[PDB]
């Protein structure tokens, strides 16, 4: 079986992208965000405290014939965003693209934190990380990914995200024709439950390439890249009127300024990360201080390649018994 879903931007700057999913029966049509940095699909739903839903679609058990309770089970998490939720846990039929898993965990909040009801757009996340991180309690349970690999016509799933523009997730086969040149594959460590990688090292703009060693995670769930002090900073040096603020939380400069692009490494092969990836526009409604796109990792204590990095390739998410990561420019 295969399956492809498009995904769409949720706001003009690529905030976060949201993909339909179909949940029960008959099907109730939810906007989630799918996020290769973790492993619950969670949903707003009839349980969640009426005060922390505002605007989103839920997902309500109870008119779904195909819903079973998980009796016991309940599930808790915290994002590296300082944002939660948490509740109980039902299993139903779930369908991305065409793709169908039955006895799927649907983890169904029946409390969220202040960020999730004060984004109109999310209605959950779909987790797409390695299941060892999966919160349900007692009994761990597996990723959408997880449960329909083995009826893949191959283990593996791609991200294909737009820049200001719809993309793709496509699950059980690689669209020769949405990418250029090959796909470089590289290993990944799933020691700590993530798709983790070691970049070859990066570029800003048309200067040197640097081989250095960058391990990081490739992940659809944070906007931004997160990369150590000293590669974020030689990147800013480059942008006349930059400037790390604290009192902003991070780089930010002027919109006059244009921005360089930035290229990593993948193995001997380069992602080149056009610069006006890079503006993440006014820091407040009328200011001329612009937000940037990429930002240091320190003190998060991993980096990552979240969507500015992913949004420049063709990434390939191979399941198979050794997992290993693909990028492609395209």
């Amino acid at each position: 079986s295969t399956g492809s879903a498009t995904t769409t931007p949720i706001d003009s700057l690529d905030d976060a992208y949201i993909t339909p999913v179909q949940i029960g029966t008959p099907a109730q049509t939810l906007n989630l965000d799918f996020d290769t940095g973790s492993s619950d699909l969670w949903v707003f739903s009839s349980e969640t405290t009426a005060s922390e839903v505002d605007g989103q679609t839920i997902y309500t058990p109870s008119k779904s014939t195909t819903a079973k309770l998980l009796s016991g089970a309940t599930w808790s998490i915290s994002y590296g965003d300082g944002s939660s939720s948490s509740g109980d846990v039902y299993t139903d039929t779930v369908s991305v693209g065409g793709l169908t898993v039955t006895g799927q965990a649907v983890e169904s909040a029946k409390k969220v934190s202040s960020s999730f009801t004060e984004d109109s757009t999310i209605d959950g996340l779909l987790g797409l990380a390695f299941s060892t991180l999966n919160t349900v309690s007692p009994t761990q349970q597996k990723t959408f990914f997880d449960n329909a690999k083995a009826s893949l016509d191959s283990p593996v799933f791609t991200a294909d995200l737009g820049y200001h523009a719809p993309g793709t997730y496509n699950f059980g086969f690689i669209d020769t024709t949405a990418y250029t040149g090959s796909i470089t594959y590289t290993a990944v460590s799933t020691k700590q439950g993530f798709w983790e990688w070691t970049s070859t090292g990066y570029a800003v703009g048309s200067g040197t390439f640097k081989s250095t060693s960058i391990d990081g995670i490739a992940d659809t769930g944070t906007t931004l890249l997160y990369l150590p002090a000293t590669v974020v900073s030689a990147y800013w040096a480059q942008v006349s009127g930059a400037k790390s603020s604290s009192s902003v939380g991070g780089y930010v400069f002027p919109c006059s300024a244009t921005l360089p692009s930035f290229t990593f490494g993948v193995g001997s092969a380069r992602i080149v990360i056009p610069g006006d990836y890079i503006d993440f526009g006014p820091i407040s409604t009328g200011s001329s201080s612009c937000f940037g796109g990429i930002q240091s990792s320190a003190g998060i204590g991993i980096n990552i390649f979240g969507d500015v990095a992913l949004k420049a390739a063709f990434v390939v998410f191979n399941g198979a018994t050794t997992p290993t990561l693909g990028f492609a420019s395209k």
